[PDB]
């Protein structure tokens, strides 16, 4: 049998999602298994589980982010710059590599979307406008970003069959850690500003490895190493959602652990 909305709500409640919570899900739909109405069923169950006062925040990004094509240039190359679509928050699809559920979240009625084209965050709930803005170039996952507000707002991370590399909020620990040698990237995004396309060039912390030893692609990064150490050392609610082994993590706790872990290892 495929899982019904009501069964997933029950499981989410057994795991510890309460009415009013602020949740950031990371979902492997393959693990979950078959759903009554496809992925919309799990979206629907999440919304019901947090209730009319709860909030959902998701890292959705942008299917057509020109990140690789502009990485390391002081300006977009000319082929890119002439023809690349400007980021349109109402219509730009989610990046499919961060989870097929994110396109269902972002198109949910009333969903708000953040303005950062590559780091774009979507939010549903009464606090959604406050969560998603500001979201400036140069502040992808660190202070002043939606992640920072989620951490101040008692956020919980819900990992539904996702691995320890999927914990986006740990890039906040990388941004703020007082460690030597932190990598930075320079890249360019096409924004829509008063109906016109504008290319904006920025630098930010490298989200694909904050130090050279975390930057191999083959290759656990710091997010994954922190999360694995954390999960070995901490009591975390664990249980099934659909067919997937799921965890509910206190986001402020895991980020604090991450800052200490990084600062304890790098001089
Ligand atoms: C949509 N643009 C994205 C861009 O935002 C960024 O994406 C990274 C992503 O590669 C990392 O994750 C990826 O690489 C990790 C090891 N490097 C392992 C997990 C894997 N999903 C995330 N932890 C942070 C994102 N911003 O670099 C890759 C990309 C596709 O160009
Ligand atoms: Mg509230």
């Amino acid at each position: 049998t495929p899982w019904s909305k009501s069964e997933l709500v029950r499981q989410l409640r057994d795991l510890g999602v309460r009415s009013g919570d602020m949740v950031m899900p990371h979902v492997s739909l393959r693990a979950v298994g078959p759903l009554a109405d496809g992925p919309q069923t799990l979206v629907d169950a999440l919304i019901e589980a947090v209730g009319p006062t709860g909030n959902i925040l998701a890292f959705v990004s942008w299917r057509d982010s020109p990140y690789e094509q502009t990485l390391g240039h002081d300006a977009p190359p000319a082929a890119i710059a002439q023809s690349w679509p400007a980021f349109d928050p109402d219509h730009a699809p989610a990046y499919p590599g961060f989870g097929a559920i994110n396109e269902f979240i972002r198109t949910y009625p009333g969903c708000r979307r953040s303005a950062h084209p590559d780091a774009s965050m979507a939010a549903i709930g009464p606090d959604a406008a406050w969560l998603v803005a500001p979201h400036e170039m140069g502040a992808a996952y660190g202070p002043r970003s939606p992640i920072a507000r989620f951490l101040a707002h008692a956020g919980k991370i819900l990992s539904i069959g996702a691995g320890p590399d999927a914990v986006t909020a740990l890039h906040y620990a990388e941004a703020v850690a007082r460690i030597e040698g932190k990598r930075r990237v320079t890249y360019s995004m096409p924004l829509l500003r008063e109906g016109k396309r504008v290319w904006v060039t920025t630098s930010d912390w490298d989200s694909n490895g904050i130090l050279d030893e975390y930057a191999a692609p083959d290759g656990p990064d710091a997010v994954e190493r922190i999360a694995r150490d954390y999960l070995a050392r901490t009591r975390v609610a664990q249980g099934p959602v659909g067919g997937a082994q799921s965890r509910l993590i206190d986001a402020a706790d895991i980020v604090s652990f991450g800052i200490e872990w990084l600062e304890a290892r790098h001089a």
